[PDB]
């Protein structure tokens, strides 16, 4: 469901931070 699709996403936003 939603959360694991997200992660891929999510992930990425601190990859940068």
């Amino acid at each position: 469901g939603v959360g694991d699709l997200i992660r891929k996403a999510v992930s990425v936003i601190k990859n940068i931070v």
